[PDB]
């Protein structure tokens, strides 16, 4: 089917509402959809699905095509390598904490997000990436920060992309098992988040910004006003 997909739907916001259902949605890659996968998207009614991928990412696994559903693509970045090096100065859990300090800010891909769910006529939208769990994790998370959604609550939303790691861990291990006796957190830094990823993304949010209304205000010029109207249109 299609893989770490869920509804942003269902999370608490710090004013006491919840997010509503069937608005928002989150996913890994979609290429490769069946026609029953087809007919899951449809019937959510899904208006727009929004690609943080590569141009080079786009081209080799391109999205199934589903009549009705538009598809914006805006790049939102400017393995048995990466699990030798995997704790070393240069290797992979530095070089992604790093990517995600360079997430939040003068992002063109999360811009357009943004501007996308303003208008409730664009919704509902599904935000993916490859594995929709880094590019998808902050633009998400993003989504959530309008929204009135905790740091601890986000924080639980992000990190339910390990569940699709375990399964990637597995099917990993099944392509090399020399590396069966890895052990599995150590491949979860790779294959799946955890929260420094997101501190790190955070830490940059409030080197730049006294609080997150600052940071949408000057990212997004999300006024308080126009927080007040989105959260009273998507929250019940
Ligand atoms: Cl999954
Ligand atoms: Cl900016
Ligand atoms: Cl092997
Ligand atoms: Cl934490």
């Amino acid at each position: 089917g299609m893989k770490n997909f869920r509804d942003l739907g269902g999370n608490k916001t710090e004013d006491g509402r919840t997010v509503k259902k069937g608005l928002f949605y989150r996913s890994a890659k979609l290429s490769n959809l069946s026609e029953n996968d087809i007919k899951i998207l449809k019937e959510l009614n899904i208006k727009y699905i929004f690609d943080y991928r590569s141009d080079e990412e786009a081209r080799k696994h391109p999205s199934t095509i589903i009549s009705n559903i538009k598809n914006i693509r805006i790049p939102a970045m400017r393995i048995e390598d990466m699990i030798d090096g995997l704790f070393e100065k240069d290797g992979a859990f530095n070089m992604l904490n790093n990517s995600y300090y360079n997430l939040p800010i003068n992002n063109p891909s999360y811009k357009k997000l943004v501007e996308l769910i303003r208008d409730y006529s664009n919704l509902p939208i599904l935000n993916h990436c490859t594995a929709g769990k880094d590019r998808t994790g902050v633009g998400s998370a993003i989504i959530l920060m309008i929204l009135g959604v905790s740091r601890e609550n986000i924080m639980k939303d992000y990190l339910k992309s390990n569940d699709f790691a375990d399964k990637e861990i597995e099917r990993f291990i099944e392509y090399k098992p020399k590396f069966k006796d890895i052990p599995k957190e150590n491949l979860k830094y790779i294959f799946g988040v955890n929260e420094e990823y997101m501190k790190t993304a955070f830490r940059r949010i409030d080197e730049e910004y006294i609080s997150v209304e600052a940071y949408l205000y000057g990212e997004f010029n999300l006024n308080k006003e126009e927080i007040r109207k989105l959260r009273n249109q998507y929250l019940e």
